[PDB]
């Protein structure tokens, strides 16, 4: 088997992408926030505090005819950028882009913190990292694609993200057709449940190519591209007037500026970054501080390739009994 749906970005910035999931019996759809950095299949639905919930679509078990309680088991996630939602377990009949999975765990939110209720668009999250960091207790769950794996004609998802437009996944075949030249593979970690890789390293521009290795996750629902502050620094120090704000909290640059772009290696191939992707806008309404894509890793303790980065390829996770990532530019 195989599925494929069209991602679109939230908003003006590509801040995250949503991708509508049917969830049930007759089907609810829902727009999940597909994330290769975590492992639970969360939603916001009718057991969600009602205060909690500010325009988004929820999920009603009680009016699947294919939903079970998954008796005594709960759940509670907090993510990198501090946001966190927990509740309690139902299996049920989960499709994307047409691909079926029977028996998915969809974990029912209770709670969430402000961040999400405050994003309306965002009904709730579909990991999409190894199921070794699901968090439902007291068994833990398999992520979608773990259950659709074996039925898919190839155990793979791709990634193809737009910039300020819409782009695909898909589960189950390589789209030769979506990219250019060709897809470079390269080693993955497990270890810490992530899609984990070492980049062999960067340019800044049409500056020279540094070699340098830098471990690091492919990571769709991060927004912005951390890195080591050695890199980030060099990044910012060819942006007349860029710094690096503690009041804002990372690098902003003047929005007069004309950004460079960023290139980071793949085994020898080299996906380039344009500069207008690094741009997220004023600070605040207004403002002629914009805010910059690339940011520190430092402090986070790992650096993450978000979807400033991926949005630049065309990415193909590889679930094969050693898992890898390909790359290709687009």
């Amino acid at each position: 088997s195989t599925g494929s749906a069209t991602t679109t970005p939230i908003d003006s910035l590509d801040d995250a992408y949503i991708t509508p999931v049917q969830i049930g019996t007759p089907a609810q759809t829902l727009n999940l926030d597909f994330d290769t950095g975590s492992s639970d299949l969360w939603v916001f639905s009718s057991e969600t505090t009602a205060s909690e919930v500010d325009g988004q679509t929820i999920y009603t078990p009680s009016k699947s005819t294919t939903a079970k309680l998954l008796s005594g088991a709960t759940w509670s996630i907090s993510y990198g950028d501090g946001s966190s939602s927990s509740g309690d377990v139902y299996t049920d009949t989960v499709s994307v882009g047409g691909l079926t999975v029977t028996g998915q765990a969809v974990e029912s939110a209770k709670k969430v913190s402000s961040s999400f209720t405050e994003d309306s668009t965002i009904d709730g999250l579909l990991g999409l990292a190894f199921s070794t960091l699901n968090t439902v207790s007291p068994t833990q769950q398999k992520t979608f694609f773990d259950n659709a794996k074996a039925s898919l004609d190839s155990p793979v998802f791709t990634a193809d993200l737009g910039y300020h437009a819409p782009g695909t996944y898909n589960f189950g075949f390589i789209d030769t057709t979506a990219y250019t030249g060709s897809i470079t593979y390269t080693a993955v970690s497990t270890k810490q449940g992530f899609w984990e890789w070492t980049s062999t390293g960067y340019a800044v521009g049409s500056g020279t190519f540094k070699s340098t290795s830098i471990d690091g996750i492919a990571d769709t629902g991060t927004t912005l591209l951390y890195l080591p502050a050695t890199v980030v620094s060099a990044y910012w120090a060819q942006v007349s007037g860029a710094k690096s704000s503690s009041s804002v909290g990372g690098y902003v640059f003047p929005c007069s500026a004309t950004l460079p772009s960023f290139t980071f290696g793949v085994g020898s191939a080299r996906i380039v970054i344009p500069g207008d992707y690094i741009d997220f806008g004023p600070i605040s309404t207004g403002s002629s501080s914009c805010f910059g894509g690339i940011q520190s890793s430092a402090g986070i303790g790992i650096n993450i390739f978000g979807d400033v980065a991926l949005k630049a390829a065309f990415v193909v996770f590889n679930g094969a009994t050693t898992p890898t990532l390909g790359f290709a530019s687009k």
